[PDB]
């Protein structure tokens, strides 16, 4: 509506002070002494974290040119998290380095616009140092070492996600829920399973719960649900000669098919129970295909060339047996040729190559795992639910840091890779010395997230940054247990795809931000 | 709306405070000496209360750094309470001590992080040596001395429990309902009985109140409401050529089936009465087959391949007799074998342990006792609204104590067993120092609900507990006697669930609380 | 309600000052060496740029008086951005000295009337001078040029937008979207493609992703929608008698359609599918006779004197291929005369030019330039979100710099332009001598733009005008390179079109601001 | 209050250190490795003997100030309640 304007510098300081608040918030949370962040919500309960992106999203500033500062910088956290899930802390670390370094080149009468250029080639440089660095992370020690490193230092964590992603395999889906105890536990679920559960309670084969159990079935798979539809009878009657129970899929199943089945599957006429499909048209629909060709079985399509009479026993799926309950049915293993398994896997490709990402992706490989891999679910152990949210928290982080450090390698921990780097770099220059400054500035803010880990260990950080300078390779501060090696020797890795994408989105916003000369925002 | 941002000893002693302040509003209501609090009601008039828990939930704090310390103490308590339901007060003193111990070794100079994982590791071990202490609690002597204790010493209330427990048996259900009058009476619910009425008031068989008496009646169950489906009669007219009663359970039945039944009724050609269904769609229907099979009989399942006509005499089930009234109908006996019964209760295991828990235990349970053991109703006497609840609520908090009593064993009271464990870790160490403090600083807080049941008694805290620690097994002060000795011979006695939940509830919120770096608030 | 007036001077300091914070906000992102502007709001993340224009339309003033100057040269920055989309900061300094000077002339005892006229006689002359200076620019160099300065001296967007204008032609239309990489990218669409998918996804040709390729296809236009109007079967057969593929254009097809045809498709009857029309009648129907003449076919007016079955084969339109997918449909080159595809273009003139400009013109020159020419996208790379809108936002004012560049030509930059043309103007003389010191008044306002560049440099603006002035032609300072040189070897070009708009658009409004002499307002 | 004391021992050469614009925590930490007299000159920004440079303080004024330092101290860590004259 009406604003309050500020030029040069008087712009720059406030900014600066809202990008040190925001940050110095975010700082505390950083490394293995990495102390807790407590957020303030008027829903429940006080929420009480170590990770530095959900302490971002909740900063806002009573000083309008502050809060502009704090904004922008809160992005760079929140961008980071998006790509990789953890990092975000350190990446804030290196926003709040590069930013204060500049703006002092700014001061000293340097043009900002070249020191941008001069940072995000230095950052270009930087990153290709970073692959370089980066090395496989394909066992399952450093799977672990490195769920351990992001979980605040925790060696069950890495542990138990190593066992996870080995035993699902590359593809497979693991997530992770609320534990009934105060130990952690680990659930793998084999096969084909989804969440809905059978229409006909009263068919219950043998265990109690409403468990069904149907050995040797047939499946049969619809587009249209069935009332008196009940007119299928060629095709039941062919089962029924067979003495082969039946499982159903479709969008539904009403009382009189149920009321006649239950009294089928009584007198031992036929044992079938019907079960609703996974949900939304698209969702279901789409997911019918993989349960027909899983079990050999052909889809009816109602809509086009098929009726619910027309379909002979041979388009039914076969499958060893099935478990049924309220909430839940499971397919034991379907009978389908390899050609096929594949052949649905395959058309799946490019689902998963998809500019979506969001949405897609995640359900999508949900269908893939379950297809022809398996799907993990991790439970929390924690006496209280305030420490449950941070156990399981920080166990996500280290599930994502996996995912990246597997995908993209690994680069050694305690902020050692970017000091090393910084190093490898200091022969790097620019089209005019404004840039080289920019240049310098950069390589400058990339020793921050060491020293800060020792700080909030308590320590001198410049003693540490000094011999850890002297070093070479890997070697190191490992902050937790107060002495110094070599970082990968010692278990501690940063995943490189989380250490290349807290670089680049800091000095991406950083670059910008130093740049500014004006700043715009309410008065009050 | 910007937020109000606190860094390292400023965040914690405002959180300190806030804790203290909660903490003491808990502590003048802990032991036989305790004090009561009251709570303000605009609802009505204020409350007087010395159960912990009830004060926890109401305080709130002024200062938002001070609440958020209040806010997190106040869940120790509340879990506590939804665990076992008592040892509320008991395990906020717990959270008191632990807190200010670690606090203050934080202050000195150690990675809190340490000190929690000290903290947990005692926690851990000092569970372990309860489990070794509690000795079981099979007889009714010892639940009464549990209830009693549990009830601020009220004997009355101790033996009451102990005979409502030991009638209804371990699955029975116990509840507590306020009295017409001033004295305790207990209430027995023995055989099949549910809260319906009958929809015909005219048949009444007998004693006044709508009383309705079956002698050897055949029981009916539908899955349909009668209206002008009358034509059913050849079943009835069975029933009437039989001579015998009928019972009738439906989702309804209305004027033209009791109009022509009433008459019938009348002139004695037929006693039939009907009252309807348990409640709710699959509450009623899952609860009707129960009642079927109890008696022998057979339900008429709709949604199964019979129908309202479609069903013998010989179907139905047989009762003894049965008790009805405007709002409740009772099955004396119905003829049924044990292994059927069993069956019944077996097929309940699976509804017995389910993830919804809350609720759905309770009315399953009601069933379950109902099916073949009994249901236990408890009155409370008090001339004034006021006494009567928290004379009822002190029984409630004795109810939960037996039920956790009996489950887990016990323990000797008056903090004897957390002091007593705590001198048998005294030999536990961690990984470093810092660990070894944390792990000591738990220790030293087991002692403080000791002392403070002593305090409370205005006597010195310090001295009991040194003569209590020189001290053999359960030997310990008995604070309503004033004067040492053995504390289970005195009657005395912590349910072994409480004293553990207690001290795992508190050090879990305690040892993520002396964490704390940074605190986030809204601005005054 | 009220109204606040104020007379002569004080009014017109008010409006100086309120022009002034505007124009000072603005200045700051002029030149290589600008500096960035943020701005705060409620909506989403806050925006970091250095757009004048963007800076312009946010500013509003507390002082009702300010804002009334503030608020009329804001108009001089938006209408320079609405006609060339680039000049905008540097037409708001025009404004800035203008107003000054013409102030100044006010206070020297003038008749603003006519220091007015004298300003748009100098304007006029000027222009004419800019009309000879303007040198065409049709070389890719220079295009890339343009862009590279535009983007504040940005190569890389420079040669992706050369590349992009010859690609697609003069009548082509170069659009920019956010890229998915970090990296730009181009894309480049051949032939004639539209927005909207097909209906049905089970016809696909061969490759997958719902990418369907039809070889020699028939084209079918309608102005109906087919839901049980399934006959056109005659039509369909002789397509079948064919053995080609058919393509079909309406605003609906119906699954009763779709299903027989999805059959029809596979078994080898016919391969043949549906996509729905553009959108809005008038849009689809419009563009419904271009599809049709371009492929040679003829468009089933329903409306006319044509119907669903009347219309044989050769009635449809044919091209070599199309390629189908969920979200567009693309015709590889239908065949058709040239005497018509001009035709089509040639009613376009009338289309071309109109006074709606905005919304009317983007849609019709997209149908151009599908018609024959080319249609290119660009994607913009950035490491966050921030980084991407300002990089994003530099390219469109590039695109928009070439698009001007090329239909009017370029001249040289650094504001060197406007200052070489006032020199050839110092011989101009109005009716009177406030008319002369009017035209003086825009002939030193010219200067500005150049000096207010080498300001943010942090270099004196004085030296460089002076060394500038005294220098011939293109002569003048590289603000990026610190040195003088030629301006269009050197590669900085202005083109014409923004530097004239933006002296025209800053004239106009700073004229009659200058001729105040009370202002009216709401009270504070 | 011996590690208070035995640190407290480390705050006048950070301080000389931290007046000349060097930073303490770094000279400290070096000093600290080397031996006897050994130490940092601020003054000419060098490493070694401190007393054969040129830098030394009589034992008696350096025990002195200690002394009187830790005194002081004492008596106000002890300090129960103040009295004074209204503002
Ligand atoms: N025990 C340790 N010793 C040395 N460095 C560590 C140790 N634990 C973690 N780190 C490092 O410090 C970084 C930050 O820790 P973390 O809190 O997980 O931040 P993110 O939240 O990962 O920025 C890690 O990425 C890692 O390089
Ligand atoms: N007469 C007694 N003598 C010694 N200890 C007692 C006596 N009565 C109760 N206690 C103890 O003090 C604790 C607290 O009493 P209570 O008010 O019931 O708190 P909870 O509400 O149980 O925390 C008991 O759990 C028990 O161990
Ligand atoms: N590197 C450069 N050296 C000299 N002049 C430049 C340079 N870059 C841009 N200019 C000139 O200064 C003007 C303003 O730059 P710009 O920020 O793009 O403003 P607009 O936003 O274009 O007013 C340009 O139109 C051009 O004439
Ligand atoms: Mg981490
Ligand atoms: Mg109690
Ligand atoms: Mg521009």
């Amino acid at each position: 509506a009406a604003k309050d304007v500020k030029f040069g510098n008087d712009a720059r300081v406030k900014m600066l002070r809202g990008v040190n608040v925001l940050a110095d918030a975010v700082k505390v949370t950083l490394g293995p002494k990495g102390r807790n962040v407590v957020l303030d919500k008027s829903f429940g309960a006080p929420t009480i974290t170590k990770d530095g992106v959900s302490v971002a999203r909740e900063i806002e500033l009573e000083d309008k040119f502050e809060n502009m500062g704090a904004q922008m910088v809160k992005e760079v956290a929140s961008k980071a998290n998006d790509a990789a899930g953890d990092g975000t802390t350190t990446a804030t670390v290196l926003a709040q380095a590069i930013i204060t370094e500049g703006l002092k080149a700014v001061a000293a009468g340097m043009n900002p616009m070249d020191l941008k250029r001069g940072i995000d080639k230095a950052v270009t440089a930087a990153v290709e140092e970073l692959k370089a660095l980066s090395v496989p992370c394909s066992d399952s020690k450093a799977i672990a070492q490195v769920g351990t490193i992001s979980a605040n230092s925790d060696e069950t964590v890495g542990k138990l996600i190593a066992e996870a992603m080995d035993k699902v395999g590359k593809e497979g889906v693991i997530t992770v829920e609320d534990g009934t105890g105060l130990q952690d536990e680990l659930d793998v679920v084999e096969g084909m399973q989804f969440d809905r559960g059978y229409l006909s309670p009263y068919f219950i084969n043998k265990p109690e719960t409403g468990a069904v159990e149907l050995e040797s079935p047939f499946i049969l798979l619809a587009d249209k649900k069935i009332s008196n539809i009940r007119e299928m009878l060629p095709v039941l009657e062919a089962v029924a000669k067979a003495g082969k129970p039946l499982l159903i899929i479709a969008e539904d199943v009403e009382g009189e098919a149920l009321a006649t089945l239950v009294v089928n599957t009584m007198r031992g006429i036929v044992k079938v129970a019907a079960v609703k499909a996974p949900g939304f048209g698209d969702r279901r629909k789409a997911m019918l295909q993989d349960i027909a060709t899983l079990t050999g079985g052909t889809v009816i399509s109602e809509e086009i060339g098929m009726e619910l009479e027309k379909a002979t026993l041979e388009d039914l799926g076969q499958a060893k047996r099935v478990v049924i309950n309220k909430d839940t049915t499971t397919i034991i293993d379907g009978v389908g040729e390899e050609a096929a398994i594949q052949g649905r896997v395959a058309q799946i490709r490019q689902q998963i190559e998809e500019a979506t990402s969001d949405y897609d992706r995640e359900k999508l490989q949900e269908r893939v795992a379950k297809l022809a891999g398996g799907v993990a679910v991790i439970k929390v152990g924690a006496a209280t639910e305030v420490e449950m949210k941070e156990k399981k928290a920080r166990v996500e982080d280290a599930l994502h840091a996996t995912r990246a450090a597997v995908e993209e390698g690994v680069v050694a921990g305690g902020g050692v890779a970017l000091i090393r780097v910084a190093s490898k770099l200091a022969d790097l220059r620019g089209q005019n010395e404004d840039q080289n400054v920019g240049i310098k500035v950069a390589l400058r803010a990339m020793e921050a997230p060491l020293r800060q880990i020792v700080l909030n260990c308590g320590e001198e950080p410049s003693v540490v940054a000094n011999t850890v300078k002297g070093g070479d390779g890997n070697y190191g501060y490992n902050a937790a247990t107060e002495e110094y090696g070599n970082m990968i020797d010692m278990g501690i890795l940063d995943p490189t795809k989380v250490t290349r994408s807290a670089l680049q989105y800091a000095a991406s916003v950083a670059g910008l931000m130093i740049t500014t000369e004006c700043m715009v925002t309410d008065l009050p």
